[PDB]
């Protein structure tokens, strides 16, 4: 049987769940409890953390402009992702998606991760480019999983020093 329910159409569903897809919420999964975890990131939202996903990322920017910063080969880059674009991310690419746009959608797809495959979330000096924090997790449930994580870290001012030039991280915020 049809588990994930009947085709829909898609431009609907996402003015539908406007609401959503602003803070404090920002994103809403498509299908609950699916081996493809479809998401869709409105904003606006920024953030200075960077993901290490163990797996692929698939990006589509439906609405409006993001960027990602990445490092890539030792130096920080960005991609930008302007609206109409896709984008595929290889694993364990360090990335950090910043979303300034209200109203923008990015449709963002990832597959469950087994178990023993965990996900990093790191923060790097603004001073001198050194890892500051890393914490790796098993990634179930995404909602409960990954704020306390984020608060832990900003309520921390041992968490956010640098190990390299005690540079103290600003946490939630640059
Ligand atoms: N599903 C999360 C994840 O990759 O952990 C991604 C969604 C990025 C949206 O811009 C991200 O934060 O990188
Ligand atoms: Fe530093």
């Amino acid at each position: 049987m049809l588990t994930y329910g009947a085709p829909f159409n898609f431009p609907r569903w996402i003015d539908e769940h406007a609401h959503l897809l602003k803070p404090p919420v920002g994103n809403r999964q498509v299908w609950q409890d699916s081996d493809f975890i479809v998401t869709v990131v409105g904003g606006p939202n920024h953030r200075t953390d960077y993901h290490d996903d163990p797996l692929e990322e698939f990006f589509y920017q439906l609405r409006g402009n993001a960027y990602l910063n990445l490092w890539v080969d030792g130096r920080r880059e960005r991609a930008d992702l302007k609206e109409g674009d896709i984008f595929l991310l290889p694993p364990h690419v360090r990335h950090s998606p910043q979303r300034p746009e209200a109203g923008s959608a990015c449709l963002v797809i990832e597959r469950q991760r087994p178990a023993g495959m965990l996900d990093g979330f790191e923060w790097y000096c603004d001073a001198c480019g050194h890892l500051v924090h890393r914490v790796e997790v098993q990634l179930k449930s995404a909602v409960t999983d990954l704020p306390p994580l984020f608060e832990s870290f900003y309520a921390s001012e041992d968490k956010r020093r640098c190990p390299h030039c005690g540079q103290v991280h600003p946490g939630r915020a640059a």
